[PDB]
RNA sequence: GGGAUGCGUAGGAUAGGUGGGAGCCUGUGAACCCCCGCCUCCGGGUGGGGGGGAGGCGCCGGUGAAAUACCACCCUUCCC
């Protein structure tokens, strides 16, 4: 078949023509879950934008107030007093030159890189074709290069995600794990459309959130009321 | 409503986009063989069937701008 039978049995407790609440779709998802670890929880958002134009790009950044569900790898590229600062805030890695070169040669072991503004002129130029093809070059609008690394960590640590809309005019997040209290992930899902329609574009014609979903990384979809 | 389609070069080879992913599938029948329809960039792909009877795939590494299982929302080019 095309799927496995873990996977078949999930589909009858999914109503194709029912379009759930936030609530319901929390509850439903921890049922669904069935894969050997904890699945991460997606949402994911079918935009009434047009993603040809730079000025409906739907980009940005938000806390969940229950946060991600899974330990982050931080890695903090740092100079002066900032390495310690960084270090002491919980840094997995801390470096400078020389980390960027092993990253430069490979190195990939890490969930995510944060900077301060003194050497990205340095992780720019040098790891700028290494990150950029993998969304984990540092950016100051993704909140990830500051001079308050400590804090910045923090935040990242606490499982704060990024959104970014894709070519097609789609949008899709981790919003926590299928193991949390299901009001905890209807809190994390509500928080996330709150954090979209806060970038919706002045310009986009038509309903904005065409079509939003709640699935886990390995179970069908459930197609939901984004004002619930 | 339903069904197909996604291939520069390098790379197992047919890598549409992004997100999830460290697991997934398998006597609820793996690999493999065989037949037919469709598609094809003529490499193969894809959907279904006739057999088979125990493992197959992913991750890592490698190539690459991008990595592959599995899952989600989509888009392209089409056809009932």
């Amino acid at each position: 078949p095309k799927h496995g039978k873990r996977y078949r049995a999930l589909l009858e407790k999914v109503d194709p023509n029912k379009i759930y609440t936030i609530d319901e779709a929390a509850h439903l998802v921890k049922e669904l879950a069935t894969a050997k670890f904890d699945e991460t929880v997606e949402v994911h958002a079918k935009l009434g934008i047009d993603p040809r134009r730079s000025d409906q790009n739907v980009r940005g950044t938000v806390s969940l107030p229950h946060g991600l569900g899974k330990q982050v790898r931080v890695l903090a590229i740092a100079k002066g007093e900032k390495i310690k600062e960084a270090e002491e805030a919980g840094a997995d890695y801390v470096g400078g030159e020389e980390i960027i070169q092993k990253i430069l040669d490979g190195w990939m072991d890490f969930d995510a890189v944060v900077a301060t503004p003194d050497v990205m002129g340095a992780v720019g130029s040098k790891l700028g074709r290494i990150l950029g093809p993998r969304g984990l070059l540092p950016n100051p609008k993704a909140g990830t290069v500051g001079f308050n690394i400590g804090e910045i960590i923090r935040e990242i640590k606490a499982g704060r995600i990024e959104f970014r809309n894709d070519k097609t005019g789609a949008i899709h997040a981790p919003v926590g794990k299928a193991s949390f209290p299901p009001e905890k992930l209807a809190d994390n899902i509500r928080a996330f459309i709150r954090a979209l329609e806060a970038h919706k574009p002045e310009g986009a014609k038509g309903t904005f959130l065409r079509s939003v979903y709640v699935t886990t990384t390995m179970v069908p979809s459930v197609r939901i009321n984004p004002h619930s």
